[PDB]
């Protein structure tokens, strides 16, 4: 019985407004010429059956101060709003929803009118609605490409934690500014129309109503920085932040991966565009064959198995993690004072890069996809890496290194430089019976079982070539496969390894990373990566020595003067008793006693933190004046002198090899402790 | 074309299983005789059209070790599972869902079979399903009674934070153990059937597959403990935990209410059955007329207005809060060492009760509903409360106190002891024009506007009695109402205050709380509450004095011996230089020097923490031996002696009144600073 509006010419009344289905219709109020064009653009998608359109305001010449009654009547007449009433349902109205488009102060005015005159209206579930432009857009690339949007930060944050691990994703450049606004509006009306269809069928419900190209390159830089790792530590800023957070917290005991995450995030200004923090933590701890050769963090829980490639990991809250006992032998703490900690918003964060004792980017390898750049570096044998480090220290030729996976047992062959073929293992254990005890390194068990099931119980357009298959996988791989004499013969012809997909390639033709200087580079060989790392590590071992010796020397002087001070008072050559402050400061200065600041640096001569104080002397306890204590001070002095001399006897390479040896011991232990855990 | 199962007699096949709608049907596998009865009980509710039932196992005589093939065939035949295949949809199956009832190790076996033979099955959205008994049940009492359940803790926690503030709720006694299991199963099938109806219509979706009466009284005790406040501080354990957390954190700056919450929760073992922590925080800070007479926490944001009674408060994350400058003058820190901090799981939490300088339960009042007990105590004038405290200190008669609200301006009258009538204010400002400038204390503006709108634009069964109404509410109330001469005359007959609902009662007949001993009590008068508080506060002021004097005395002795020690060395009566440790310890002991432990307690005589050490002497810096420093030590000693004497000159009441005076000053400031803020 369509109640018709005759007094408003500019109104394009929804065909079904004023009818029984009016509660399903939506009225779009527009402000400004451009908002009208957009409303219409959106309406071209959804139609005029359940959508009405009315220009509330046209163009404003005057200026905006922080509702004309004619506008109130328009809204009321069109909406069917009768009298001052407390609304509970929109069944007595011509339209069920109201949308406002502003091109942003008029929305408030309308809101005030509605609340002031019609109480329950704005409190009705999906009544009010507004056009919102998304802040973040994400490129989902695995399960399928589709650019899901997020209209406000929190929606992004929730998806990032509870959903990001299912899709291989990245953030795309999106301003949602000018020319693209037309399509943005269509997408809004398109999504909105879907929601209303289901909202009204169920009558569960989410709510809409609860350039300068420099920024393009600015986005491409950050993406590569997030995506490609640094050659020195093999880390991407995200992983580095996590490790830094672990070193920072001085963790002795384990923590839930859900617990450690907010700590790293608060402590390291972890960017929002980055991958999920928990996911980053789990990646660092994964210990199944195919993951980390050396996992810096310990997987105390289900961090993923070989079957799905860790995709079946438990939730962050259900899993615990701690630092691997070996990690601190790889990342030597004596190197910490040497690093350049990045300064962000008055807070010092993780280093530009860490400098492990052996190339971690070669140990565990790396993988990532950025904008214009991508990288893949397989894992290599740390034992062999150390051997090559020593070859460099001793001016000996480097030996070529080929990919190597911890706990793996197949075979890898070089077909040509930078190209390999990785094999699993399949042997005939009887007539027509072939058992598979190994698969290529990064081939997940699920992939092979499904291939076996497909050939066992043929699919459309491919007929059964396998007779019987049986899994007996304990912790190791073991597919017992039986074939028909005719198929067994065709397996010999096509090939046992090719037919059961036990061969996968490894390419070293895209080993990309950031050099020590931060400029992206493509390395043409593994030795090229090892050598670049070597010279920087060698340099920093000299830096470590120098940093340590300078301080030990300072301590030698401190103890020397402390012993002098005490001794002189003991033998009554110096008296402190009842002597004025300034008199003692001058007396100590005249005797040649240096001042010491907070960092322990001495300052000799006449003039704070720039000069220091005599606090190391007069600040000593009266206990120091006693016998045993004084003899103790003498022993500390002597031991400090010996400690310095012991250091000055060593070269940068002597210290490096000492660390290397300490690593070798811990690594053999890491290896047995790892084979024992998963076997 | 119903594919029929003929080889399984115990199967009660869903009528629509094996047809086109088989994907809609659900198969319920049962284990044990009791699980069969329950499945059937549930099926009596949902019907046999879309539900099938089959006894997988009957009864087990043997014992459970940590699938018979006959069972595998049964499941396959009935489900229509053909061959080893990777499933993606359940369109080729006889049933779309599978439910297991165990009376709990067989579910795993079935899961293994399904994953091992049919890949994508268990990964399909709503395929697998299981009967889960709820852990928590909540009694929603305002928007309407309904006992919403929660099957696992996290679901409860989310509702508690994001939804609990909309309904007046409490937890009910629920074991979901034996006799009630039958109904539990029906409720499950009933809810499950609703979900499946909507799940299949939309083909957005939540998933089911992602006594000793002492415990009844144990629950009633905890409820009353959570619901009724303690008479001494007027707090309920929840609010007390929050305040304690604020005192504990030593907060100087503000924090988001979302930020402060987890801090209080971790620091105070905040129970899950308690109210929302953020909500508790917002309640403590609300400063609109009708809320707190003295808000201990500051509302730096939208913490709720007078219009809806704070129900329109912003989200915890959007609002900040800090301690009120006056709070520490109410809760005096010198009283902290006196309290009995509750010990929970090796952690010390908030005190059994705090002891403010004036009765906070009278200042702000209290309200709560427990099991068998309920309480309501209106707010009273703190100025008058202090006057009565002083009357008690000076053995003078108490003056009666009547309800009083901060910033309110109506009138309250006693009709009889413990019964009042609170009035707003309505005056005639012209012919047929009555303006309302005040409403009863706890009457919210929304309630009056809607009453005005109802009588203005009459509802069914009540005709228009008001002519025109207009709100001009700035920060104060102001309803300008115009009537018809005939209605104006009937307003004089019925009454201006009665007709516009400007009268509301206040009852002091249910002023319940826990006494100082922790036993619930009903107070028959306000003076009864004030007096009970008084004697406990009076006592603790003597305790404070005694606690302070004992320590000051200890300091007097410490300084006395420190001055002696230094002086003796200065005048060469005592030498520490190069003298053995044991020789000095014995020499100090023989001279009568007491030992001092960590808490500063002295121990005289010959014998740890039980005895102490001479560390207060020999641990002094060499600086102490010098001139200015020694003269400083002499001044500290003298000042400490004077400090003790000054304290011993005061009585418990002298200290109390000193605090009272310090409060009066800060309170006048709180009052102006509050009227200035919201006006």
């Amino acid at each position: 019985r369509k109640s018709r509006i005759t007094n408003y010419p500019k109104l394009e009344d929804a065909n079904k407004a004023g009818t029984k289905e009016g509660y399903k219709c939506t009225l779009v109020l527009t402000e400004g010429d451009s908002a009208l064009s957009l409303a219409v653009a959106g309406l071209a998608v959804v139609g005029r059956d359940y959508y009405g359109c009315y220009p509330l305001r046209g163009k404003m010449l005057n200026v905006r101060e922080a509702l004309k009654n004619a506008e109130i009547q328009a809204i009321k007449k069109i909406m069917g709003l009768q009298h001052r009433k407390k609304y509970e349902d929109t069944k007595s109205l011509r339209y069920g929803h109201l949308m406002i488009m502003t091109d942003s102060h008029i929305k408030g005015l309308i809101i005030n009118f509605l609340e002031s005159s019609f109480l329950g209206l704005l409190d009705i579930q999906g009544f009010l609605l507004e056009f919102i432009t998304p802040i973040i857009k994400v490129s989902i690339t695995k399960p399928t490409k589709n650019t899901i949007a997020f209209y406000n930060m929190p929606d992004y944050e929730k998806w990032r934690e509870e959903e990001s691990h299912k899709f291989t994703w990245k953030q795309k450049y999106y301003k949602g500014l000018g020319t693209s606004l037309a399509q943005e509006v269509r997408e809004y009306f398109s999504n909105l129309d879907r929601h209303l269809k289901i909202f009204h069928s169920l009558q569960w419900l989410r709510q809409y109503e609860p350039f300068i190209n420099k920024e393009l390159i600015l986005f491409s830089l950050a993406d590569n920085i997030r995506s490609i790792p640094n050659v020195l530590d093999g880390f991407k800023p995200g992983q580095r932040k996590v490790l830094y957070g672990c070193f920072k917290k001085n963790l002795k005991s384990e923590l839930k991966v859900a617990q450690l995450a907010p700590y790293v995030s608060e402590c390291t200004a972890y960017h929002h565009g980055e991958q999920s923090l928990a996911q980053t933590i789990i990646g660092l701890a994964q210990n199944f064959v195919g993951s980390n050769n050396i996992y810096l963090l310990l997987p105390n829980g289900a961090f993923g198995t070989r079957a799905t490639g860790g995709k079946d990991a438990a939730a962050a809250r259900y899993i615990y993690t701690e630092l691997n006992k070996l990690t601190r032998k790889i990342f030597h703490p004596a190197d910490d004072p040497l690093y350049k900690y990045i300064q962000e918003d008055e807070k010092t964060v993780e280093p530009e890069w860490y400098l492990p004792i052996l190339p971690m980017i070669l140990v565990n390898g790396a993988e990532g996809i950025g904008t214009g750049w991508s990288t893949y570096i397989p894992p290599f044998n740390p034992l062999e890496i150390i051997k090559n480090i020593r070859h460099l220290m001793n001016d000996e030729e480097l030996e070529q290194m080929h990919p190597w996976f911890r706990g793996w047992t197949g075979t890898i062959e070089e077909i040509e430089p930078l190209r390999y073929r990785m094999y699993g293992r399949i042997e005939q254990i009887g007539d027509n019976v072939l058992e598979i005890t190994e698969l290529p390194a990064r081939t997940w068990t699920s992939t092979i079982k499904e291939y076996l099931l497909l050939g066992l119980s043929g699919n459309d357009k491919i007929k059964p070539w396998i007779k019987d298959m049986e899994e007996q996988h304990d912790d190791n791989i073991k597919f017992i496969i039986t074939l028909s004499p005719e198929e067994m013969a065709k397996t010999r012809k096509i090939g046992f390894y090719e037919r059961f997909k036990l061969i996968s390639p490894i390419s070293l033709m895209n080993m990309v990373a950031f050099d020590p200087h931060g400029k992206i580079k493509k390395y043409n060989s593994v030795n090229e990566i090892l050598s670049e790392f070597y010279y920087v590590r060698l340099e920093y071992y000299q830096k470590r020595k120098d940093h340590m010796s300078e301080r030990l020397q300072w301590e030698v002087e401190k103890y020397s003067f402390q012993v002098k001070f005490i001794k002189m008072i003991i033998e009554k050559e110096l008296t402190v008793t009842n002597k004025p402050r300034n008199a003692i400061i001058q007396e100590l200065e005249n005797l040649g006693f240096p001042r010491f600041n907070k960092e322990g640096k001495p300052y000799y001569g006449s003039p704070e933190e720039l000069y220091g104080t005599y606090e190391y002397l007069l600040g000593m306890r009266i206990w120091s004046l006693t016998k045993e204590r004084y003899q103790k001070l003498l022993k500390q002095k002597q031991e400090k002198e010996t400690e310095l001399e012991n250091l000055l006897k060593l070269s940068a390479k002597d210290i490096w090899n000492t660390d290397l040896k300490a690593f070798e011991v811990g690594y053999q232990e890491f290896l047995q402790r790892d084979a024992e855990a998963r076997g």
